[PDB]
């Protein structure tokens, strides 16, 4: 069954065609059609100090393609034309066979800061030469992600340079399904005190990174240049465009900002959805983005000229969850769960990434374009009659015959002020 | 009246408590009492694909002091603790006499990338000798800003060099109380057809720009030793670690990261109570963050010894809204703005890094604490036990005699072993 007419449907008539759809369980179904919010009470064992709680919207964003299974993804956002333009940019990149995605590794990462070392490289052999028996005791101190298969898996030992210098301890593990803060705060303590002990030095704090670079998943899509336009060559000029705004965002820190703003409306939406935390995902990858001495845009759009298509690539820490207490709690977000058909977190990683991508697409789609609303071109139209040398007088009649036409430039504004003077 | 006992008082009680403060109106605290959301019928204006609501907790975070004035400030999170950090975190403060803040600056910048430009350099002189008819230009464009008494009030061109080169245009926009994204969009789409005539070149795209550098705020904080601590020395001590830990943000990007993912904890929990764009923020805070040619701590925190006083200071860019269609359609955003004594963006802007700086205080003082829960102390106590050189039967004797002490390090654990065998 299509979704063709989905936004234009009224509430109760996207309601009708979701359960079409067939994605939800009865009860799930019936939960959505009453709108069933998490409770006061609920946000009361959540949070602190509640007093009430605060309501966003909930959308869909449907036929997204990932590795051949098709998703329909859940969004929360306030902000107009964000899942329009993911919705949009998520049908045309189905059409060219979706995404293609893969996870390098997933692993959480753990530091212990050590300072007042006299000896740092003696510290830093000692410690890696006890590796195993450091793993061993982290492991022991958080069982039951052993027995789930997880567990502490490596530890490396670093000399970081400042005022003064630290020896760093950074351990490496596999959390399963969760995002691991409590387990990598509990294994840390742990080693704090053997740690301190072999190094001779005094711990600093025991803490998880949010930097994850245990945890990066790449997106790809491949899109022919006749999905960008139908018209003879302007697939092709579309494709190029997008390219130079992708090295745009290279180049210019300003542009970066925007460009990685854009991925994070689609990304923030369904992690809020999923009941993910957006804070650490924001952070690593603003912080990955920065990784070659410069804040950069995030994802890479180049030509296969040869193919004729457009190629987007996308690689970010993903490290997020499908177990958690917002996850447990939060009605609707359980609910975002079934919807994705319970996705493990590896796999739900590979479609965050996925719509990160397609929403940068529609941004930078719409970006390039020169196909704009009205009120604008009566806008650029008075420009180029002012530059064309119009007085005041002038300026109305020339704007109303060059919005009469389909396209216009400067050349034409002069033709114009030719005739009617 | 006290807000002592806010947190372990119950939903009802707290409402009665607010209540007695007097900080909402009759309209806004009834409003509050019966939980009131945003309807699906506001949601489907927001966004698109509505299917329904998605809910989070709402808190408040008491007794935020900013330039000598008071403010409850209301916090949107559903991760635990970080409610009751910020509400710690701004007690001391407050004590410690609040925040000072100063805002350097309010404007949007917005950007023309320009390509195929043959001769960038006689194309940037051009365009900067005709910077007053530009600006009137944008300003004719937006002429409902400029009433208001903002607008256009600076342009600049730079090379940017990669591959390809661009030349780019930046305008400076004083946006008043908006975000100014439609007003920044439709200045550089008058500008567009002059800046491509002027520079004989292509217009890439002309879009805001989320490194809003334009919007720096500082806060600032001045914590003398003994609120950190009542004991005789354990004040200096926790001061000490804390400037460590700002250090050490400084030179470890994996620190960076976690240490600015906390700052967001509390921003963004504002942001949205506020109806602000939280994705701005973090992006243009994520990049200034990195604009030393390192991903780095947000914050800094450093001893004045002769005082004996801990000093924390951020600089964030913060352009901030109060008018916007959040602000208009949340009835709960509505309420946030009343609760806060309708601020301008400007005050606005320096409450919510003051926000972020006590956040930041809380994580970092938290981090650095040596007295911690029973089962890490079970933990830390085998860890010592097994270094001392206990046997498999020797452990869980030896734990037992170190939990009962107050303070035990590892000459403790090698005492007792001694004393066992
Ligand atoms: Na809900
Ligand atoms: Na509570
Ligand atoms: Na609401
Ligand atoms: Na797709
Ligand atoms: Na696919
Ligand atoms: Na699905
Ligand atoms: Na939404
Ligand atoms: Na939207
Ligand atoms: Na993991
Ligand atoms: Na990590
Ligand atoms: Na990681
Ligand atoms: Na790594
Ligand atoms: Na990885
Ligand atoms: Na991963
Ligand atoms: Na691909
Ligand atoms: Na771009
Ligand atoms: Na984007
Ligand atoms: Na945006
Ligand atoms: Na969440
Ligand atoms: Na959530
Ligand atoms: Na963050
Ligand atoms: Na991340
Ligand atoms: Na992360
Ligand atoms: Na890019
Ligand atoms: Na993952
Ligand atoms: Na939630
Ligand atoms: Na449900
Ligand atoms: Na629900
Ligand atoms: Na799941
Ligand atoms: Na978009
Ligand atoms: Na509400
Ligand atoms: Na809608
Ligand atoms: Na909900
Ligand atoms: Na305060
Ligand atoms: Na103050
Ligand atoms: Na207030
Ligand atoms: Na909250
Ligand atoms: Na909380
Ligand atoms: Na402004
Ligand atoms: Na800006
Ligand atoms: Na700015
Ligand atoms: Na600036
Ligand atoms: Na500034
Ligand atoms: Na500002
Ligand atoms: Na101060
Ligand atoms: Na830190
Ligand atoms: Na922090
Ligand atoms: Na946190
Ligand atoms: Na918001
Ligand atoms: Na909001
Ligand atoms: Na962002
Ligand atoms: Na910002
Ligand atoms: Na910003
Ligand atoms: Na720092
Ligand atoms: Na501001
Ligand atoms: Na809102
Ligand atoms: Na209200
Ligand atoms: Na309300
Ligand atoms: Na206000
Ligand atoms: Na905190």
């Amino acid at each position: 069954i299509s979704w063709n007419g989905f936004s234009k449907k009224s509430y109760q008539e996207r309601l009708e065609l979701l359960k079409a759809q067939a994605l939800l369980s009865p009860e799930r179904q019936a939960s959505l059609e009453k709108d069933e919010q998490m409770s006061v009470t609920v946000a009361d064992q959540l949070s602190e100090n509640v007093v009430g709680t605060f309501s966003l919207p909930y959308s869909l964003v449907p036929e997204v393609l990932v590795n051949g299974q098709e998703y329909t993804v859940p969004y929360v956002t306030e902000e107009p034309s964000v899942v329009a333009a993911a919705s949009y940019a998520s049908k045309i990149i189905k059409r060219a066979g979706g995404f293609t995605t893969q996870v390098h590794q997933r692993q959480m990462i753990g530091q212990v800061a050590l300072y007042q070392v006299a000896n740092p490289k003696l510290a830093q052999e000692k410690i890696a030469s006890k590796k195993a028996e450091l793993l061993e005791l982290a492991n022991q101190a958080y069982p039951s992600i052993v027995k789930r298969g997880g567990g502490a898996r490596d530890l490396h030992v670093e000399q970081i340079k400042g005022e003064p210098d630290f020896l760093v301890v950074y351990i490496h593990v596999d959390t399963q399904e969760a995002m691991g803060a409590n387990m990598l705060n509990t294994m840390l303590e742990a080693l704090k005190p053997v740690l301190e002990e072999l190094s001779q030095g005094q711990s600093l704090m025991g803490i998880l990174s949010n930097y994850a670079t245990d945890s990066l998943v790449t997106a790809s899509c491949r899109i022919a240049f006749r999905y960008l336009s139908r018209q003879k060559d302007q697939g092709r000029e579309i494709a190029e465009k997008i390219a130079l705004a992708s090295q745009f965002a290279q180049a210019d820190p300003y542009r970066a900002a925007t460009h990685n703003k854009g991925i994070f409306n689609g990304i923030d939406a369904i992690l809020i959805a999923t009941g993910n935390d957006w804070r650490a995902i924001e952070a690593g990858a603003h912080a990955f983005a920065s990784r070659d001495g410069r804040y950069q845009g995030l994802s890479c759009w180049t030509l296969d000229l040869e193919r004729e298509e457009l190629v987007g690539e996308m690689t970010l820490p993903m490290p997020v969850a499908t177990k958690g207490s917002s996850i447990g709690l939060n009605p609707r977000v359980a609910l975002s769960h079934d919807l994705l058909g319970n996705p493990s977190a590896r796999e739900l990683a590979q479609i965050i990434v996925s719509i990160g991508l397609a929403q940068n697409f529609a941004a930078l789609k719409a970006l390039v374009s020169t196909g704009i609303q009205q009120g604008h071109m009566k806008l650029q139209a008075k420009s180029l009659a002012l530059l064309a040398g119009a007085s005041e007088s002038e300026v109305a009649p020339l704007v109303e015959r060059l919005i009469s036409d389909k396209t216009f430039n400067l050349e034409t504004a002069q033709r114009y002020l030719e005739n009617l003077r």
